[PDB]
This record gives C-alpha cells, structure tokens and sequence, in this order.
C-alpha cells in the first residue's frame, strides 16, 4: 500500500545517494588537492559531471551531498564560513578505501 511504496522509493534513493557520494569523492580525489574551492563551483562540476536525463542532480542535491561527505571525512575534509555566507571547502590527502568504509557505517547508523 502506501507505505510499501513510501518505503520502496526511499529505499531507492538510499542507495542513489550513497552512489552519488562515491562519485562525488572521485571528482574531489580528482581535483588539485589544498586549495580552496567553493560550494557554488563543486555543486556544478558535481551536477555538470554527473547528470544525465535519466539520472538527474540538481544543484541542491549536490550540495547537500557534498556537506554530508564532509561530515563523514571531517578529519580529511574541512569547510568554512564567514557569518553564515558562502561554503568554502579544503582537503589534502583523501583516502577512498577509508572513506568507503566510513561511508557503510553512516548509512547503517542513519539506516540509509
């Protein structure tokens, strides 16, 4: 019923998500490492380098994800503001296979 196809769609997205933030360490792990980059330019390359028609990323949904990668590497990846303003990013070396790991652990606790 309704709650089966609540259930259903979420357990979907679930699994998009965690997808998507796999790819989005490839595209930082890709990037020159210790410098700064805003969210506005990483929420593009990550919406421009992934969205297809079939498989669609908006904006927010990048950037959402992106701060949720932070907050899973908060020891490989830093993020600043100043009074609440735009979101600056910084890393240097960032390990996949840590951050693989990490990655099942969150989605267990926050169960996917």
């Amino acid at each position: 019923g309704m709650a089966a196809l609540l259930s259903q769609r979420q357990k979907r997205y679930q699994q998009f998500l965690a997808m998507k933030m796999t790819q989005v360490f490839d595209i930082l792990f890709s990037l020159t490492r210790g410098q700064p980059y805003t969210e506005t330019y990483l929420s593009s390359l990550i919406v421009d380098s992934l969205q297809d028609s079939n498989n669609p990323i908006g904006t927010k949904e990048a950037s959402e994800i992106l701060a949720g990668l932070q907050g899973i590497l908060p020891m490989d990846i830093s993020v600043h503001q100043v009074d609440g303003g735009l979101k600056v990013y910084r890393w240097n070396s960032l390990d996949k296979n840590r951050f693989s790991k990490l990655l099942q652990i969150h989605k267990s606790k926050q169960q996917d």
